[PDB]
């Protein structure tokens, strides 16, 4: 009969429990047990605890009153303090050594997931340290993972005191009966037992997760490994930089720290990288995830040209110039990871690192034209099918659901065969009208490509493949060039267009090249494997791009 | 009759000419006279320093082919080298050292303003050494204060090659005989001398201009202290993020760097700050300009209520939570000041900085409600004028345009009286149909105000001054606490609203507070003294805001 499950902060979701200092700093420090405690709830209600607790004065206003009360407290148990007691230095500590207790917010997550109301009932204080950018990420990530977050700070209105439950039952306009709640202080627990809330002691999160679960009849405890956490497109902020007259790129943003431009590939969007936006975020990054040229809400011209990739580099510069960003770390796939190759052999002062995943680079032969090359290569046989426009186009908008379902497929669920299109007349010639749904694609996801592709279609993206002799051409000059600015190249194992063997000789143009390798991985990498190429970038980001 | 200037970089627009290094290598090492300059040229053409310039190789191939021209042009004159000579050392430190030569851009942008196209030509490099961000950066800057920027190492075709002339005389749509061409090395005058345009040698700065000013007949020597850069709202990157259902903010993004958001007042617009943004971004800043709720393209929802202080900031710090930002420096101005003072009052742990224009920190007066406190000031008579719903709604939007050239005017140039509205019956009783056009504004910028407003109107905005009885009740929880984070005060000498006295007992509740002053300036103070806000804020945010 539950529906809410209301978490606690300090000693719930996020460990160690500060002010679970208190104790520590007694022992360590050899003073008498409780004494740091005693002062730190030196007068009850009316106490400089409760005040700042409740938001009428602040942390730093705060610090000065609780020494007080560690000089008032010790002087009656005979006992004096060390030459070097700080109030600030213990609690700077405790705060920052605060850490999510992941598993407590994946049980969490996972409620949510399946209908629950979840909330985090916290007594919390207005930092104002200089240090306080540490509480303030911390509460960025889990913020928002919960429907609602309670501070007492915030509503004045702490809590053993009954009044914050009414606020809660309130906010969550659900009765007692269906409301779980998880404290690591039995006082707390009283006045939501008292409503005829289940309440649940957390002393040791997995005995607390034992009794959730048992109290929901959900799987919280030895729950599979989680995918990252996904972003919904419509709480992202969207901007739009105008690169040229009637030509604007879209594209969504998000965190902090170096820029990190995403670039998509064939035919995907800037929701390619749904998995990677929030970690490379969350990893310190300032995430700007592209609509290329031709897709979504940036504009996407008829004309081939437009598309040839010099054009579409001159654009990725002067999106910089706009944003007034003179580097950018650009990281690519598929179409987008031979953009960013180019990109860092014609504009090396624009990137602060670059990275592909899939895409390989590999130097234009100075002899074979492209066209000849792709024909001797069994597997792109479909790029010559792309080549007339109309062609293609009519195919993949005749049904973009079909369309989307029949190409995002793990490497064991293909339902196509990019080898013999032309023959075959097209690409879904033997392919179902209704294809099965993919592991890595939910209904809701297929459908947000769809509704993106419904603007400018197909056109402007496979004029991509449309160029291959103005990119060769262009490519030609950068033959006695070599990427020397720092490189991470990805390789997907069951990727069988861009199989892994076509970049065994990147190292010869690029040196100091990295890599990352992935099992089990298809062409749709981002969303094949995303906790694994998350952790791939952020640990070549935070290594050859941070500095 | 010229129509179009085109500036060398290195020894015309940046300094000290690096490649000038060479010689003052060698006086410093007491190598023989030229030595590093005949290895810089070694092989003429086919040297590896024309194809450096070129595009055929990039700036750390080229290295170590000019460190072995280093050893056979010593090879020669019988000497040896320094045990610790390093070409990247001698480079690294030349393209740093080189600056913006800030006489002659201003001699630029005077010539752009006055109709002529500007555009660099330059012999450069593929940048990819580790410290290639600082061209970079420079380049950023440069860039976008001409038309156009030809770049020998793109074009693959560096000059004294005619070529490259005929490539500039096509890319400006301009014959010879209508085009001046200031370059330091005599040898790339030839070429444009031959095809009959107007050649500068330049040596010194102010003799180049001295000439440059003849040739054209415009005053570029001695010209009055130039305007900031100004930002054209089209080609900003603009952004938008939902932070409410069916309220989603609009703002203006450039830059990199800590977050600093700013907060126009009323009834103004992200445009307001049109001066500092290029600025603040320029000192090395990521700007969010705001489009506050109300205005431009951010929502303005009808109700008063959605325009109290409290829902106004929690708004902001969701507007953060949207954008991955744990903090941001708030600077506000007229109503945006009010709006981050309260920022940093109840929510600290977001408020990297806090910075107001005009507007003071004044504690709410726990007795006396504001209705009454303003009756009690007769300069704040309008604030009462604007209670009544519709009402001034109606005058403020009757003429918009007039509106706004009846507002923005400077401290003597004033056309109302905001004191005896409520009598007069108006704002714009007594104040002319056809307002003059004062100084701070072109005509072209009130239309972008008029425009602006034409989206949303005068409700919105005018909702901020209907909430005191709220704001005032929310203020009252806040008046036990004390900004402790980085603030700036910043006043306005000629401002009769918003008067400096207004401000003095500020230190009370802002102990550490820092202060700026600006003199002769009104209310509209970003417009008024662009130059002194953006000197006083840039040299805040590097001591307070960036650590
Ligand atoms: O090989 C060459 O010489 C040049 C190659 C340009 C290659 C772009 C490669 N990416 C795709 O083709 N993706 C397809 C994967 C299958 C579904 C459609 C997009
Ligand atoms: O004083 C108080 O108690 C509360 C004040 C809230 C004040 C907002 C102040 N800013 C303006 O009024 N600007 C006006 C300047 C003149 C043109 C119209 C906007
Ligand atoms: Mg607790
Ligand atoms: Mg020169």
């Amino acid at each position: 009969t539950l529906r809410a499950a209301v978490f606690d902060l300090d000693g719930v979701l996020a460990l160690p429990a500060v002010f679970g200092v208190l104790g520590r700093t007694e022992e360590a420090l050899a003073l008498p047990r409780g004494l740091l405690n005693d002062a730190f709830q030196k007068g009850g209600p009316e106490g400089a605890t409760t005040r700042l607790m409740k938001g009428e004065i602040t942390l730093s206003q705060w610090i000065p009153l609780m020494e007080e009360n560690c000089r008032k407290c010790s002087e009656t148990a005979k006992v004096c303090l060390p030459k070097n007691f700080s109030i600030k230095e213990i609690f700077d500590k405790a705060i920052s050594a605060r850490k999510i207790n992941r598993p407590m917010l994946q049980a969490a997550l996972m409620l949510r997931k399946k209908g629950f109301t979840t909330a985090i009932l916290t007594n919390t204080w207005l930092d104002d340290r200089a240090e306080r950018d540490g509480l303030a990420q911390l509460m960025c990530e889990l913020k928002m993972h919960f429907d609602f977050l309670i501070e007492s700070c915030q509503v004045g209105m702490v809590k053993p005191e009954p009044q914050i439950y009414k606020f809660l039952l309130d906010t969550l306009k659900a009765s007692p009966s269906e409301v779980v709640f998880l404290d690591d202080i039995g006082a707390n627990l009283k006045p939501a037992r008292d409503l005829g809330m289940v309440t649940i002691l957390v002393q040791d999160t997995d005995t607390a997760l034992k009794e959730l679960e048992k109290v929901t009849g959900i799987q919280l405890l030895n729950t599979p490994a989680p995918l990252p956490t996904s972003c919904n497109p419509s709480d992202m902020s969207h901007g739009y930089v105008t690169v040229k007259p009637r030509v604007r790129l879209h594209f969504v943003e998000l965190g902090s720290g170096p820029a990190v431009c995403l670039c998509h590939g064939f035919p995907e969007s800037w929701y390619s990288w749904r998995y990677q936006i929030p970690a490379l975020a969350q990893a310190g990054y300032r995430v700007l995830a592209m609509d290329m040229k031709g897709y979504g809400e940036s504009s996407a011209p008829p004309e081939i040209e437009e598309y040839c990739m010099e054009v579409l580099c001159k654009e990725m510069v002067t999106f910089l110039d706009k944003l007034g960003l003179s580097q950018a770390v650009f990281i690519g796939h598929d179409w987008g990871g031979m953009l960013v190759w180019y990109m860092a052999l014609f504009y090396p002062e624009r990137v602060r690192a670059v990275a592909s995943l899939n895409t390989p680079f590999i130097p234009a032969n100075p002899n074979m034209s492209p066209l000849e090359s792709i024909k001797a290569n069994p597997v792109f046989d479909y790029q010559l099918y792309f080549q007339e426009p109309g062609v293609a186009e009519a195919e993949l908008e005749q049904n973009l659901s079909r369309t989307f379902k029949s190409l995002f497929r793990a490497s064991d669920e293909s339902v196509l065969s990019m080898h013999k299109v032309c023959e075959a007349g097209g690409l879904f010639v033997n392919s179902p009208e209704e294809p099965s749904l993919s592991r890595m694609v939910t209904e809701e996801e297929i459908q947000f490509y769809v509704q993106q592709f419904k603007k400018s279609g197909f056109r402007g993206p496979l004029n991509w493949y449309r160029n291959m002799e103005r990119n060769w051409k262009w490519a030609c000059k950068s033959l006695g060039r070599k990427i020397l600015i720092p490189a991470l190249m990805v390789t997907a194992e069951k990727d069988f267009v861009l199989v892994p063997q076509m970049s065994q000789h990147m190292e010869d143009w690029i040196p100091h090249l990295k890599r990352g390798h992935i099992e089990d991985c298809g062409h749709w990498t981002q969303m094949d494997k995303p906790t694994e190429v998350n952790q791939i970038l952020i640990k070549w980001l935070d290594s050859d791009a941070r500095n």
